[PDB]
């Protein structure tokens, strides 16, 4: 019924044979056989199938209203499963602000495969029309994106996918199956990296994807025996763990994401702010009729990278390192951490400055978060 | 020194903090830094490395005399990050008999990127020679095949490859290190599914990979990062763990080897046994003259489907399963199961019988394992 | 600083060495000496400590404001090496109202071993005074009591330990210390069945004890290591992830509690209601001086077995099981379940009924656990 | 039928759900209950009963012909519950030099709980007769003792126990379930540091106990299910796996054993050399009576403390720890470390001499362990 409810009685994740309350950790990788062919309960390879996975599959396609899940070893190589749905000769569209690693992926490794790939502006989504070429096959977006948080219209994507008959595919990562459903919106593939919120405790790398489409998902499936970049047993279970407590996690961060938003905001050693919640921010109003609340990601500018250095050695709370959505918080700096693979060009065009800070807010007491940052703004 | 003390202390599998004398198993996903960019101990994200998998990587560069190892999430992932070595137009040689997987990843997947293939019978290394164009990059072999166990010599196709610029790979899945060692013979690249013998346990699905070519392993560790198809640390851990008695347990599997066949050879009910420790076997001298042991892998034929039915009821301790290398002795009907896909009146081509039965001996008792497969071949 | 920050941040739960952000599993049991009793970071044998489980001892030493926590296999391992502070003839009060296992404990093991047991009702303090005896060095009191709720003052309870020279243990498993800090209270020792809310997902057995005595702690460490019933690595691990979240999920919990509780005070098929936020609850002021929230255990009576039994079918979120303090929200008859072991006869007279219902309230939206139960007890 | 096929086969450790060929890992605290007391498969607490530690349990009781199997948190934790089958007066005799953990818990604590104990040289069996009580009601031997390898006659002790209306009781640690097995001698109760030689990779602390009296099995569930020093169950799936290789460990030990003492019996350095397997050690036709092999525990004296160090820091394959049964031959100083509360002038009473040296033989290559020991001692 309920978001809060659906987190915890949602998909199979339970035992059917003993009744115990969490999924078995199946760490096997073959099944006996009673009759050459015939499988107990469907299982008899573990890349193929394995019932761990398989439960922390059924949560996500319970949460994104799919049919089908996937579990991956990480979230690029969700995103590659993904992209390796195309041929050589096939041309993808996706969003002009990205992923550190899904761009690196896309430039340095598919397009030796003759993948072709432009990075278009889709927070207009006729760019989108503009960029259609006779041989593009998949339109691929984040919203809000990483690390500038720009949002691009699910809808209109869809609608513009569907009439140019491409495969269209939301990176729902920062805004998690809580507040953002791309799926309902007509998007054919959603997908994760589980690695951040889903998992939520900073202790599994781990890729999710979800579809309705039958087709899709068989193909897939196809991929992913193939090329085997399937989620170990304990890894899908820790998933589905971590799972459970999605929604008041993220709660708590959107408490925290409205309070250190108006102390930024207020700061004098602070310029720019990117978030969709501000509403000067661009397509505010789509994230809103798109999304019921926010990631916890916010971007915002300092003076240089001397002053974001000395920020990050002021904070209390705030821990210096990679990846988001923990239930610590954590700061970096995209320029030198996660997005130094694009180019240093094109960060200063796009505006992913030498002084642009990045926090993922994790659940921390809201005043303590906001305390700590304030103070650490301060000392600059 | 001598291999079953390499086993032990080969591979930095300790804990240099506490001293614990196992791998830590780190399931975590991300590392502080002290600065931007300054990394205690070179963590920075999980997928990029992670101590657990470093310590099984360490290990598998070791055992097979190389400088560096990858852990993959399986031996599929393995195969598809070496053949992501090469672009869109290179040419690939593998052996025709090459393991079902390997075959659908190359064909079903890799030639929609681009990649061209020959399938050659590689028992004669001039097959080899014949199947290179200017486009080819990478001469890639399995030794012994399955299921019927076709030797291919190592050191030749290392010599063919290094005169012709290609990539060599070996896959020595059914070997393990314990007994071949293709870097050794001049081979840029060893892999292995460790799903197999090197796991042993039947309870890990995982890929490796070993090479001494530092520029092949930037561009595999390149690959791996972007493409992401990474071991996570439980499964790490548990490889670390069962290769420790990987010597022992391939010890005594070769002795029931060596009792089972004898025990064939002298059986009315069967027509043929496959296994290169029986000198009339094509390249049984290649084979001794690059390992020092035997795979526990053995075909042999039966008069037809009904009798391999039979010898699969008949049997106490062979368990009908998919997969190999398990402490349990398994047993399989490869034109039921992993080649039914291939026709009845085609299959006498290829030399997949219906009568063809294939058994992985496991560690159980020598005497049991022998006594139970000829009481049942004395059913027939 | 506030609870929510010290969840996250309190105690050790990082890897010094490598700085990975979460507590490696030292699934280990021993450790290389460099010299002859010469340790690298204090640990020699995991039996007598584990780096894994130091940290979840020291997670419980910080959130309860002690110096020294012991991890243990269970909440009842943890409660028999308390016991075994005590010698043959010494005497031990408890309250009247227990968990069943400790009563089975208490009077059908420790009882052979001359510890001598009396159950006061210690809601009224003086109670306590007057059954200590020369032989009574111990007073462990619940609060509130399982399945009763009956209400203990603990500062009094201390205070008369103090005076009277006993040891005071408070079970803290219904209240965790995000509510109720029962050492700043002036009790000697405090622990937790964290089977229960700390670790949160109903995947761990586990117990947990704190103390800020040195004498105390030196003493329970060498019953820990002597009689050996410590937890394992990896469920110290899931131990420390789930207190992670404890704060936001004993939140959620207690919204549900107070809107549940209405619903039953209002509804015409429930009897009496037992639970410290009723202001007819007796100690209801004692509970709201020594804690800062509520347990998610409410008990209330229905007309019978059979209404109960029905009540439990008609529900669709609540689950028939032991344990409580899971996301799940659980629902129990005690009687016939957790607290059978109690004689009838002592279960009618202090009004463990056959009508009397346990749910532990979980973190399933509030509305839907109102309108469910409610719509189940309108089937009566 | 043979028993490298019994350790492979024996015992349930495959699902009977999926057909996983290996024990799923329950992690999980509680089991959904179809009707108040009716249990889909007889689980409804994991303290109680949880599937993983079921496995393992009947592992242990059919690796020694038992009815019964318990797992504890750690050997010490199995000892404490087999001796709490004892009330307050009863009697137990104990060989004196009893493992230091046993002397400990029966002196330190179980003689404060009014149990009374005698400690005598069991190599006599009439000690036993000599220490017999009418108040005495246990009997409890480790065969062969550390660190000299004292051994006992478990047939003659068992019809001492028998007769005199004994719990007889054999820590059979040192030997393991496959070369000696205590319940076929008559013994009541068998039991495990499964922290050694049954796990086998030095990364479980573990107990195991064995029995086929049902009243006894009864007693122990219930002690076990009371004061709950159960072992967990990821514990006990690594427990269950590392069993698998015993059989193959257990011989390498033994050839590596006879080698290495040839090697120390011709050695000058060496004055005197224990183990069972030496003609000359007393009881030795005893051991040969009542184990089929060896343990890998060797001890054996040189000239003094600085030799035994230096024979430490000369070895390179040989590890300074504590604990036995690992992969890894490990080497220890029992006065300086084991036994180091025990006086120097009173050192020579009790045969813990200066100089005396304790290797546990691990599974390296036996002329590697045989070499590395002979330089070492070439350095005297
Ligand atoms: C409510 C609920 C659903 C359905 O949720 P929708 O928002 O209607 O898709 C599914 N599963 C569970 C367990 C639920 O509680
Ligand atoms: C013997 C030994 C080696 C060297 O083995 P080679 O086959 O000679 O390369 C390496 N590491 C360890 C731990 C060894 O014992
Ligand atoms: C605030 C805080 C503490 C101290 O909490 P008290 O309530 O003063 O005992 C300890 N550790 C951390 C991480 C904190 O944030
Ligand atoms: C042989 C065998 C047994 C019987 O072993 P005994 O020593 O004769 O009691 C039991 N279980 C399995 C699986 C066996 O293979
Ligand atoms: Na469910
Ligand atoms: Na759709
Ligand atoms: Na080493
Ligand atoms: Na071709
Ligand atoms: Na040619
Ligand atoms: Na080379
Ligand atoms: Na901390
Ligand atoms: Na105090
Ligand atoms: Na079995
Ligand atoms: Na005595
Ligand atoms: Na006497
Ligand atoms: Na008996």
């Amino acid at each position: 019924s309920n978001k809060k409810t659906k987190l915890i009685h949602g998909g199979h994740t339970t035992d059917d044979y003993t009744g115990a309350v969490t999924t078995p950790i199946y760490q096997t990788s073959t099944y006996l056989q009673d009759d050459i062919g015939d499988l107990r309960q469907g299982y008899e390879y573990s890349r193929t199938a394995n019932p761990t996975r398989s439960s922390v599959e059924s949560v996500i396609a319970t949460l994104e209203n799919g049919k089908h899940g996937f579990a991956f070893s990480s979230g690029v190589a969700a995103i590659s499963a993904v992209v390796m749905l195309l041929d050589k000769g096939d041309h993808i569209i996706l969003n002009s602000d990205v992923y550190g690693g899904t761009y690196r992926a896309l430039t340095k490794v598919f397009t030796r495969f003759g993948i072709e790939v432009d990075f278009v502006d889709t927070t207009h989504t006729d760019s989108i029309v503009q960029a259609i070429r006779p041989t593009t096959k998949m339109l691929f977006i984040e919203t809000p994106s990483n690390p500038l948080l720009r949002v691009t219209d699910i809808k209109k994507s869809a609608e513009i996918a569907k009439e140019h008959g491409l495969i269209s595919v939301v990176d729902n990562t920062f805004m998690t199956p809580y507040y953002q459903n791309p799926l309902d919106l007509g998007i054919d593939i959603v997908l994760h990296s589980a690695t951040k919120y889903l998992g939520g405790h900073s202790d599994v790398v781990a890729g999710l994807v979800a579809t309705s489409d039958d087709k899709l998902a068989e193909r897939l499936a196809f991929i992913s025996n193939s090329t085997g970049g399937i989620l170990g047993p304990q890894d899908s279970y820790l998933l589905v763990r971590g799972i459970k407590t999605l929604g008041l996690r993220m709660e708590q961060i959107n408490r925290s994401v409205i309070e250190i938003i108006k102390m930024l905001q207020a700061h004098p050693a602070v310029q720019q702010v990117f978030h969709p919640s501000i509403e000067s921010h661009l397509n505010h109003d789509v994230h809103m009729a798109q999304a019921d609340g926010h990631t916890g990601v916010i971007a915002f500018e300092v003076k240089n990278t001397e002053s974001a250095k000395q920020l990050i050695k002021a904070t209390s709370y705030y821990t210096l390192a990679e990846s988001l959505g923990a239930v610590e918080s954590l700061i970096s700096v995209p320029a030198l951490m996660t997005h130094a693979s694009i180019p240093a060009d094109i960060r200063a065009k796009e505006g992913i400055t030498d002084g642009l800070v990045r926090i993922s807010v994790g659940i921390e007491d809201t005043e303590d978060l906001v305390d700590d940052l304030k103070q650490a703004l301060d000392t600059l």
